[PDB]
């Protein structure tokens, strides 16, 4: 109020804008540039972003700030603001950016670099925030560079680890993981501090990105100590391989919920969205519809996003994306993205309060990841890549529960558990599911059995609690979560990739993945198959319930491309509060989504039409009637029947 | 000290995992189903790791309590070699890594062996675990040094005595000595503090790594010959409905590596895969009674299983287990011990089983595998692939399977070519491709003095060398009354169609053609000569150089195979061995004697009740084992899928 | 004898020869190859068989061929093959170290000083098979050359308005590391030999194509060759389009020749067994097929690899001519007939020149250069893959040769740009991503004059710095009339639908749209601008951003491109060519003349006879050549399939 002086800082009330990544290099006109922020503004975008990049301001001896000063004032002459992304000297053939220090001399390097720039650039009045790093984390981390090296031996001799737990078994200690980890958080407070010393008055922001990958070298909540936002790299042609394109809608809204997540009490922006065409580059090439902009966009914003910047307004001239990822065409006009995005840009000013105060509604479901399940897979997969015995099923597993969800309508956080909050009195009405989370410790499992008897309902499913966070197997020496369960895992037996578990009643059949697993229950109420094995059960638990079904119904679903039979369970173990007071589906629609939000006591919904034809969906739950306030392609409701079109997205207001 | 012999009572065992973290009730409940499940035998990984203390001293504890429990169960254990390597070295380090590691193997295995030789129950000493590893340390300065001087004691000339130029394999030559060293230098550090127990050692992965294995010499040195023949990681080269026949040709292989000794199968899958294995599987119940059948009727004097319990961190952790997670009896187990129980029953007729060697030798050697690995510069699938050397003679090893008839399965050195009459024995060379004139010297006196050779796709084609007799002049041309005009490369699968009958041959990758000198030619519809048969001497030879055993392989389909084969065979083995009428798609027999009975093994791998027609030998069908109530009706045995059967011949 | 575009064509054969044949073997050889017509063997003189322990040079084994090549009236092209591993099949494509240059330079002054005394030599080639695609920058040689190269070479890291660049200092190195080399070895050959033709085989052209500049090369050669294997050189084509890659591998080799002859210095004369990336045995028919090809392409010679096999390890009995008993295979009697049709026809087969259409499809090393670091090394002939820059222009000479039109196959520096009138000429510049201002100029003055000018997939998006001036200020605006708008990725394959209803176009992967200023718009059914024409000058500018050459190779079909072309080309090329009335999948035909007189070569790829009616130039068809009993009526021609026929125009 004071501190924070002229910059406008951001927070939880702060409006959402639409932005773009404006790309600076040596050889443009200030005729060019003047363009790209003129269209920009005209546009209904209010925000760029700047890579400040070391080697368009280094001279052959100091600091040259003149191509960045020139952007900067066009930028301020058209009344837009810019993040500016710390971006030190590189090969002009990384794009990414070193995710950290080659060497000692470099570090004095980059302390220089941020010295001379920040110094430099704070000055600005539309500065809007410092992106402390682009894109940390990568999976190739430099172990063999010098400065890396020293910092890993120094963190192994600072950390007296055994070979064996306090029961005498031997262990693995994932040395390598939790130092990646540390580093990381080391690095990115390093990154803060250094700003901190030349600038104190404008927000720090980040961007994770490829975080399906990638959320296993994150720790957010160490991050929230020195940032003032959260961001975060969400690309359809980088980031979402685990989806087909008609699920891209589900990958944005998971990607949403665990930036959202991560970011806790800090407000959180998309700092990157794919602005334009994949040519050479992408590892699944495309170049976005009008559709998918205006979709990616009210995602974003349904789930607290107060900003979404597109990479890129305009495109890099040489090599490596040259003319790939722009918004605007080869004439500097619009695509039909960027007439898209300024739908957005224009509802938003004609909507301030309602944008300005966006609340997700939480329907009380945590689908919850953890970097130790991430971390043991890696292990025990050696690295195939690919399902169940290769990298990614510990997140594809509860991405399968998020788009079952996400087909009934219903919101569901998506959280590492550490970024759950264990410590309430009451979770009645609270669902937590674990699919495949592999590895669960002692101290887990206590909040979990805390989480239950509190009232919580926990589902369970693949080989979820198998490992603990030392790689050690409890199902082998003593099952840690035998009390919670009720239950004792008897065998695994690994099948087809597809199989069917048949119950013995009801004719009932889940899609199942890989291992079908059979238990034996103390407590809890046993569940047959029609071969006579015991392969579920649920478990009373104070005054909450466990569902257990150790084979992989959720990568099941996924494998079988369905999840009607997934969201029929679900449904089924939800507490009735959930369905009473969310809206949601009638039923299980295969290729729609919906999430709900609040702004200042009004409940809304977003609904996306993902399928080849015309949805008439029938909405439930909640109060009110449906007001259509947002909607690309003509929808119209009857009551609160929605007729949506194929890709057309769908804002109501319940009034 | 009980050693064991041809006329040991076999056994079923298992793997006991020891490890610390584990309490004296979870191993006493091991041991104690392990003993009521009518198990006599277990192995123990005595792993460095956990008995070497900070000071470098020796604490034998907790193996201590392992053998002690185990004795008082009355249950034996092979002990295996295990010295210190990382907690992530599943299958152990194959040869010291420096001088200073030596000497620490050195006086890990005179603690190891002073102290646990004293304990009654010791059955065998396991001198390394798994020998051989496809990825051998050239790289680590003990191995590099070992082949610098191998090499300077080996004087190799660049061209041979006709001057051509010559490959010489220093590598793979050199690999064979160095194996043959190590697991002979292990066998004399046991014998340093322990000339009582018998020396015992598992070849591992035998249809890729035979060319590292000189079972000849390992005999100088060893009391028994093991394996490991795992479903999971040995059987890649078959589907899992033909894993009969893997395990019948595993058996096989270790059987002719063994020759005086006994042999038994030191390592069978006895559980899951979870993230382990190449071709993960859960055995069934009806395999695991399958694979002990096969190997007993093999002369096997024993199957352990991988493993009674489970490793509980990182690799294999809750997998390969016969126990489930509450250590109770899996359908594994309960399956393992009717075959325990059937032995204790019938302890004579399983103590001297003798298999019934339909006289069906196919031969492999390592340089038709060493010359194919030069060729092929390391292709993976195929002809032109690592591993047709092996595939081609496990097709013919199949179609002799699906017809009843045992075969040999023999590296060429293991053959006995010093008799003076071979009338009715029968070599197979399927796509050999590398001879020399010392083994073709021997194929030629074996014929003369009455020997059927039966050869297909490339066998012969090159010497030790990778020299080209087929270019240079055919060295086979004697013994195959015939040269070859030329191979042309076709589709994986083609059809030779033969000018008698308009009949058909499955055929893969290379169509062969020849010009009969002496051997009578055989002509296809194009008229061109793709086979003969030469009169030579007592014996006959039938050439073939298209690879029609691949060519089954391809087609799945064996039953052209097992026709051709079957009408080469002299009248003798069909008259004097049990098999089928005719060709039965995923059906095995194979018999064997114990004393003066005759005894025949049938499993059905089809998908449907099988009606065989068994002829040959003499007696009337009793059916002794039939874990699905088999019944006959004179020498018809109706079969169910998966059933395992023990024909008691009368 | 000195070769010139006058000489006799000759049919010839490689001659192996190593140490261990014996004089009765080679004579066998020299014997059966002057009795298949053929008048020209090539031998690899290699240093390792002449090479004695002291140092000194032995020439026996070399003189005993080179003896008997004379004896049967055969000339020699003798390959200077320095001393290498046995196992490098190809050979060095550098020295190693400079201490390996004087090693090379004592080789060559031995070998030549003593050869060059024979009367039958008739070309020394100077190297086997210049370039790889793995270049050893790590050998000390190598690496000191480009260190040099970069300090005599100032790049700067942006172009002079500002932008970032690549400099590809590599690529460009190599070109000049290559025409050094190569220049090298034939001043060390002049040293001794001013007398006999200098000869040089580039291989794997479609791929290689980037480190030759043939334009050099001709400073020092009096021949240019190349090796055109169908087992390594053709992965981008199916087989059934062998005769469209030898087409095009001969057009290629032409235009590097420029005015230099130019000959076939390797095609294909046998078997795969373990050698080729794509293996097979050429059948009669494609020996025949690639004869007549390379003769109709103005080759002065084919020379089979090869006439006899080498004997041990590598390639032991493959890619021969000869059978194992050293007598023909259907492969050289069919050789032999056009050795026969050659001395028959002395004056017609001496002075072919072949009829260009005025079609010239254009390729260029900096187009490759881009692709390569764009797509970051990504596989197979996809437009985000290496080789989409060969494969697109390589689509359009298939849809032309599948109209019976020759096209010119030439990197954009062999093609001459000086002429004043380019009236009824066509440049083809298919998805060549890479256009320097330098080339446009050239472009622009080829249209102004005339000049047709046809341009899909990306072409001219990037400079030869990887600078866009599509995002810049587009270099070809002036020239197309237009400025492109957007590229939008879609499916594999997709369908660009013109509102006309005339074409529905198979495109790969990219749709391309513009907005015209002075250029006539075409527009698709989804009203989006998809393709234009521009009049410029007295030329034409067809333009259509989208790759539809890599959407018809996409598609298998080239019926839609032919048809739009053929549309697009001068009246007169339809007029004075012979093509066909219609498109034809998979028969082929291009023309020639020898004094006055025209010819046309049509061979039918397809499974069915087909009858082909030829349209345009004069005269009434007459069959001077046909393997199948091919017949006219009129100047429609009946054709087999497999079968090659030479029409005489009366
Ligand atoms: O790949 C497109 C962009 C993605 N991430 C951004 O930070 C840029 O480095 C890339 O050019
Ligand atoms: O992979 C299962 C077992 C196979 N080989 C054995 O010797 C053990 O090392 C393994 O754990
Ligand atoms: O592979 C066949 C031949 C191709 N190129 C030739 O120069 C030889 O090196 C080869 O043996
Ligand atoms: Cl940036
Ligand atoms: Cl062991
Ligand atoms: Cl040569």
């Amino acid at each position: 109020v004071l501190f924070q002086g002229p910059a406008e800082r951001i927070s939880k009330q702060s409006t959402p804008f639409v932005g773009a990544q404006i790309f600076i290099e040596p050889g443009q006109t200030q005729e060019q540039i003047e363009q790209w922020f003129k269209l920009l503004a005209e546009s209904n975008m209010t925000t760029c972003r700047i890579r400040m990049f070391g080697k368009y301001m280094k001279t052959p001896s100091t600091y040259d700030f003149t191509l960045f000063d020139r952007a900067f004032k066009l930028a301020d002459k058209y009344h837009i603001k810019v993040y500016a992304t710390l971006f030190p000297d590189t090969e002009f053939t990384d794009v990414g950016g070193f995710k950290f220090p080659h060497s000692r001399e470099h570090q004095k390097e980059v302390e220089d670099y941020i010295k001379n720039v920040v110094s430099h650039f704070s000055q600005y009045k539309n500065l809007a925030a410092w992106v402390l790093i682009n894109e940390p984390g990568t999976p190739n981390l430099p172990f063999n560079e010098p400065f890396t090296k020293e910092r890993f031996s120094d963190w192994k001799k600072e950390h007296n680890f055994s070979e064996y737990n306090e029961k005498g078994y031997p262990v693995l200690n994932f040395e390598k993981e939790n130092f990646i980890i540390d580093y990381h958080n080391w690095y990115l407070n390093w990154l803060a501090n250094q700003v901190r010393l030349y600038d104190k008055q404008h927000d720090l922001h980040v961007n994770p990105h490829n975080v399906f990958k990638l959320s296993g070298l994150y720790d957010f909540p160490t991050w929230r100590t020195f940032l003032n936002s959260l961001g975060g790299s969400a690309h359809a042609s980088w980031h979402f391989g685990y989806f087909p394109r008609k699920a891209y809608t589900v990958a944005m809204s998971a990607n949403a919920e665990l930036i959202r997540s991560g970011a806790g009490e800090l407000p959180w922006l998309m700092t990157e969205l794919q602005g334009g065409n994949n040519l050479y580059s992408g590892a699944n090439p495309l170049c976005p519809t009008a559709e998918e902009i205006i979709q990616w966009l009210w995602i974003n914003f349904a789930t607290e996003a107060k900003g979404g910047i597109f990479w890129s307004f305009n495109a890099r001239s040489t090599a490596a994306e040259a003319g790939e990822w722009a918004m605007i065409n080869f004439k500097n006009k619009s695509s039909d993205r960027l007439i898209a995005a300024a739908t957005i840009g224009k509802f938003i000013t004609e909507n301030v309060k309602m944008m300005s105060n966006i609340k997700t509604l939480n329907s009380g479901i945590s689908i919850l990841y953890n970097h130790e399940s991430m971390w043991v897979e890696a292990a025990q997969t050696r690295g195939k890549l690919n399902n169940g015995r290769s990298i990614g099923a510990v997140m594809c597993s509860p991405l399968s529960y998020f788009e079952a969800l996400s087909e009934t309508g219903l919101q569901a956080n998506f959280k590492e558990i550490k970024e759950f909050d264990f410590s309430l009195n009451d979770y009645t009405d609270q669902v937590i599911i674990l699919s495949h989370q592999i590895a669960l410790d002692n101290k887990v499992i206590k909040q979990l059995e805390s989480f239950v008897e509190k009232g919580g309902t926990l589902i369970a499913d693949g080989l979820t609690g198998y490992y603990d966070y030392q790689a050690h197997s409890t199902v082998v020496s003593g099952f840690a979560l035998e009390n919670l369960f009720g239950s004792y895992p008897i065998e695994y037996k690994i099948k087809e990739n597809l199989f069917s578990l048949d119950f013995e009643k009801d004719n009932y059949k889940l899609p199942a993945h890989l291992w079908k697993g059979t238990i034996e229950t103390s407590k809890a109420t046993p569940i047959m198959d029609k071969e006579g094995e015991c392969i579920a059960c649920i478990n009373q638990y104070g005054k909450g319930k466990v569902f257990w079904i150790p084979s992989p119904i959720a990568l099941g679903a996924r494998e079988s491309k369905d999840f009607s039979e997934l969201s029929k369970l679900t449904v089924s173990l939800l507490p009735n509060k959930i369905l009473n007071d969310n809206p949601h589906f009638d039923k299980h629609y295969k290729d729609v989504m919906m999430k709900s939000f609040k702004s200042n006591g009004t409940m809304y919904s977003l609904i996306i039409n993902k399928s080849a034809s015309v949805q008439t969906v029938d909405i439930v739950g909640g109060k009110g009637k449906a007001f259509i306030l947002f909607a690309n392609k003509n929808a119209h409701s009857t009551a609160n029947k929605l007729t949506i079109s194929p890709e057309e997205t769908v804002i109501i207001k319940w009034k």
